[PDB]
C-alpha cells in the first residue's frame, strides 16, 4: 500500500517510438507509461513533469492549451480530468511537459513531486449512495489505508523484486471497507471515516451479514479485517450481485502495526470459517514468481473477474511477507469504462 498520490512528478523521457501513419507526434515512454508527445518536443533522456491519469488541471490557457476543449467542471471549478485515451492507435496516458515550461522548478530535481506547487489535484468516480453514513470519527490512524500503488510508477522495485513471490487476487471495483477490533471497541469504516450504524449504512449491513464482528470477538485481536464491499448500486455493479458484499483482501495486525502475510491471512479466514463465520474473500490466483516487466505485468491484468463473465478491473500483487505490494489496471478496463 502507499503514501500521497504524486500526480505530478519530474520524470525522464525514455525510449521515443514512432507513430506509424502520424507523422506530427511520437509515442514517449515515461516509467511504465506511454503518452503522445508532439514530434520532436522531448529527447530520450530529457526530464519534463508528468501529470498522471486521474490528474484534474484547472483550466490556464498559457501553460495547458492542448487541455482547452476538455474543460469541465468539476467540484467547483473549471478545469480537465486526464483519463485514458487512444491515438492513432497508440495507447497515450498521462501528460509529459517539458521542464521549461515550469520556470518555478529549475531548482527541481528528478523525482520531486511538484502536485502541491502546480496545484493538481485528483479526480475521482461519484460516491455510491449508501456508503457514506454518518460519521462517527476519523479514519483510525492507528490502521493503514488501502491505496496502492501502479506498477507503472514502480520499474526499479520490480526490477528488485525479482524472485520473489506475490499472492495474486482479483481486484474488485467497489468501496474499500474496514471492520476493526480495538481492544473494547469495534468499528466500521468506509474509505476515509469511521461511520455510525444506521438501518441504511451498506458497509455496516454487510459486516453484520456476514458475523465479521462477531468473528472478530472471536479472534479476541487488534486486528482490522479490509476488503472490498461490491454489488448492487456500487460502481455500476460489475460483477452483477444481487445484495452487496464484503470481500476481504488485507488483515491489519493494530499492535505490530503491520499486515498479516498472505499465509497467515488465509489462516485466519480458515479458522473463521470453520467457527462458522463466512466472511468472504477477493478472488485468489495461482501466486506468482516475479520475473517480469512492468508490461508484462499490465499484460496480466485482463481477464476474468469474480463473475467469471466479466471483464475485471485487473490485479493486486502482494509479496508474500506482506510489507510489498502493487496494483496493475487493465488497460482493456480503462479504455471500455470511460468513467473510470
Ligand atoms: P483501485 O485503483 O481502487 O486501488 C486500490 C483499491 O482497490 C481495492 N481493492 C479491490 N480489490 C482489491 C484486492 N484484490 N486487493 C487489494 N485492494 C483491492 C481497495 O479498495 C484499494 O483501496
Amino acid at each position: 500500500s502507499m503514501g500521497v498520490r504524486k500526480l505530478a512528478t519530474i520524470r525522464t523521457a525514455g525510449e521515443i517510438t514512432p507513430i506509424a501513419g502520424a507523422e506530427a507526434i511520437e509515442c514517449c515512454h515515461v516509467d511504465g507509461w506511454t503518452c503522445v508527445i508532439k514530434k520532436g518536443e522531448f529527447k530520450q533522456g530529457d526530464r519534463g513533469v508528468y501529470f498522471e491519469i486521474d490528474s484534474f488541471i484547472k483550466e490556464d490557457n498559457d501553460r495547458y492549451p492542448m487541455l482547452s476543449k476538455q474543460v469541465i467542471d468539476y467540484e467547483g471549478q473549471r478545469g480537465t480530468r486526464l483519463r485514458t485515451a487512444r491515438l492513432r492507435g497508440q495507447l497515450s496516458q498521462g501528460l509529459f511537459l517539458p521542464m521549461d515550461r515550469f520556470p518555478e522548478l529549475a531548482s527541481n530535481q528528478v523525482g520531486d513531486d511538484v502536485t502541491e506547487i502546480l496545484g493538481i489535484t485528483k479526480w475521482e468516480p461519484p460516491i455510491s449512495t449508501n456508503l457514506s453514513g454518518e460519521i462517527l470519527g476519523e479514519f483510525p490512524t492507528f490502521i493503514s489505508k488501502t491505496d496502492q500503488e501502479r506498477v507503472q510508477n514502480l520499474i526499479p522495485q520490480i526490477e528488485e523484486n525479482k524472485g520473489q513471490k506475490f499472492e495474486v487476487t482479483v481486484k474488485l471495483d467497489g468501496s474499500s471497507m474496514t471492520v476493526y477490533r480495538k481492544d473494547d471497541h469495534i468499528g466500521v469504516c468506509g474509505r476515509n471515516w469511521e461511520l455510525r450504524e444506521t438501518a441504511t449504512n451498506a458497509q455496516w449491513h454487510a459486516a453484520r451479514r456476514n458475523k465479521m464482528i462477531e468473528g472478530l470477538q472471536f479472534l479476541n485481536r487488534n486486528l482490522a479485517l479490509q476488503g472490498e464491499i461490491i454489488g448492487e448500486s456500487i460502481q455500476g455493479n460489475l460483477e452483477k450481485l444481487k445484495g452487496q458484499d464484503f470481500y476481504l483482501f488485507d488483515i491489519y495486525d493494530i499492535d505490530k502495526a503491520q499486515y498479516l502475510t498472505p499465509i497467515e491471512r488465509q489462516s485466519l479466514v480458515k479458522q473463521l470459517n470453520d467457527n462458522g463465520f463466512t466472511v468472504k474473500h477477493v478472488p485468489i490466483l495461482d501466486d506468482l514468481e516475479l520475473n517480469h516487466t512492468a508490461e508484462q505485468i499490465l499484460a496480466m491484468a485482463d481477464g476474468p473477474s469474480l463473475n467469471k463473465n466479466v471483464k475485471r478491473e485487473g490485479l493486486v500483487f502482494k509479496r508474500l511477507d506482506g510489507k510489498f505490494s502493487f496494483k496493475a489496471i487493465s488497460n482493456a478496463y480503462l479504455e471500455k469504462h470511460k468513467d473510470r
